[PDB]
């Protein structure tokens, strides 16, 4: 039987924003819910959240008041779907603390003990760790060290022995090709986890246009080898790494991104003096930056647009400033905006019902365990969640 794992960003996130109403959450179309996010008390010098800097609770998990309030309401959710499993996600983009939490037998125990109390207390079915990312540290965003990889294994093994064999232990892993190679030991952690969720999106960076293309497009090609990604490529990288397909969920983003290539010059890092000698050039002028600004998007801060805003604000724009397209090679839709001189410019790729059905198909064909999606808050009246369930056969 196939899985559909849906994230609910109830607590807040640094990319998305303030959390949604759990009293209005419809969960009949999923098998597992990741409630996100638990955070980690930490001593990383650059942490900005004062709650987390408490040295007396270092390495424990921290549940914000909203998260606490929401987890108290799970019994009502389970009346909608009694077979449903509910996990807490700890981590998320920019969440500090894992590197230190995982570092020693002592630090791990404190973390693990903290997770047990949360599970016990709220009646959770399991825990999901989203460390973004070990060794790499999201390019210096969170503390990091070479030992993170083997440390992450130790944490997961210990966490499994503590929670036992009926609770769920799972993780998210990155698209980056380097992740199975040197950030996470996939062969060593698969035997203790129930399944792994692949973050097969957020590719609209460097010289790539598409955020979550299934395959490559000849129509809108990526220029630099290192920026060249697709859901299929990520899925194949982890199979080669030793992860069995029935242990692997394909992640789907219910959002789009404006590609960095529209606003920043693209670098191929394998060239001399790479940084001053770009391979692509931006094509958004101030007027296209103003268009996004006027819809509440500051493109120097973030490029994330949620599906319900894509439908509400962009597709249903009374000035019709965004035009819908479909790429049949990439298998995703994308939007154009008009240049000064009248021509379409590639503005963002995203997912709609058709693209989500196509990935559902691929899940079936490739024999994966299921789908994961980020996230309920970005969907339109559960439209993509429902398509995904229809198409998977849940």
């Amino acid at each position: 039987p196939l899985m559909s794992v849906g994230y609910f960003n109830g607590g807040g996130d640094v990319t998305a924003g303030p959390g949604g109403d759990i009293d209005k959450l419809d969960v009949r179309q999923i098998t597992h819910l990741n409630y996100s996010f638990g955070l980690i008390y930490n001593d990383e010098k650059d942490e900005t959240n004062a709650a987390l800097k408490d040295p007396a609770h270092l390495h424990e998990i921290w549940l914000s008041p909203k998260v606490q309030a929401d987890l108290q309401k799970l019994p009502a959710l389970r009346k909608q779907n009694p077979d449903l499993k509910v996990l807490l996600s700890v981590g998320g983009w920019g969440a500090r603390g894992f590197s230190g939490a995982a570092a020693t037998a002592e630090s791990r125990a404190v973390f693990i003990r903290s997770a047990q109390k949360i599970i016990q207390q709220y009646g959770l079915d399991g825990i999901d760790l989203d460390w973004e990312f070990p060794v790499n540290g999201a390019w210096g965003l969170v503390a990091s060290q070479p030992a993170d990889r083997d440390n992450f294994t130790a944490l997961l093994k210990s966490l499994r022995e503590a929670v036992g064999e009926q609770k769920l232990v799972t993780i998210a892993v990155g698209a980056n090709a380097e992740s199975p190679k040197s950030w996470v030991d996939v062969k060593a952690v698969a035997p203790v986890l129930n399944y792994i969720n692949l973050m097969t999106y957020d590719m609209a960076y460097g010289t790539q246009y598409f955020n979550s293309n299934l395959y490559d497009s000849s129509h809108w090609p990526t220029v630099a080898a290192a920026d060249k990604y697709s859901a299929d490529f990520v899925v194949n990288n982890y199979l080669a790494a030793g992860l069995k397909p029935s242990q692997m969920n394909l992640g789907i983003g219910f959002y789009g991104r404006v590609p960095k290539r529209a606003v920043e010059p693209g670098i191929d890092w394998t060239k001399a003096d790479a940084q001053n000698n770009p391979v692509t050039q931006p094509y958004f002028g101030p007027q296209q930056i103003a268009l996004f600004a006027s819809l509440g998007y500051d493109l120097s801060k973030d490029t994330y647009v949620k599906y319900n805003d894509i439908v509400g604000k962009l597709l249903n724009d009374p000035q019709k400033r965004f035009t819908e397209h479909w790429d049949d090679e990439a298998k995703v839709p994308w939007l154009s905006v008009q240049s000064a001189e009248g021509k379409p410019l590639f503005a963002l790729s995203y997912e709609n019902p058709r693209s989500v059905a196509i990935k559902a198909d691929y899940i079936k064909a490739k024999g994966l365990a299921g789908a994961m999606f980020w996230e309920y808050g970005a969907d339109d009246q559960n439209q993509l969640a429902r398509q995904l369930a229809e198409s998977l056969g849940i």
